[PDB]
């Protein structure tokens, strides 16, 4: 097929979503199928970047503005649980992972990063 340009780095968005996924499952959270929020699909890479762009997680959560950051993430406003589900969804995901020490980062990252780099040979 025309697709299949594997071999080197898959990209930052892929590396981020991969690292979080590996940790989530290894932490007791099975996310092999697909993550969902507010009845819709969400990209950990896109979500992670969004929070960081909001002056860090502290701002997003403390200043109570998940509505805006999430809005850009493409979430249904009709969901009366997307707001609360999101708060707990990130607090139990992004928070936990983001709390990981340099070891869990290098270990989990080095594993995935190499898995893709040396995927060829």
């Amino acid at each position: 097929g025309p697709l299949g340009s594997l071999g080197r780095r898959w990209g930052p968005n892929v590396q981020r979503l991969a690292c979080i996924k590996k940790h989530l499952r290894s932490q007791g959270i099975t996310m092999d199928e697909l993550p969902l929020i507010g009845g819709c699909e969400l990209d950990l890479a896109c979500f992670f970047r969004l929070i960081n762009e909001m002056g860090g997680m502290q701002q997003v959560t403390d200043l109570k503005k998940w509505n805006k950051l999430a809005d850009m993430l493409r979430i249904p406003k009709t969901a009366q649980d997307r707001l609360a589900k999101l708060q707990e969804a990130y607090c139990q995901y992004l928070l936990s992972y983001d709390s990981l020490s340099p070891e869990e980062h290098r270990r989990l990252e080095k594993e995935v990063l190499m898995e893709k780099e040396i995927l060829e040979k």
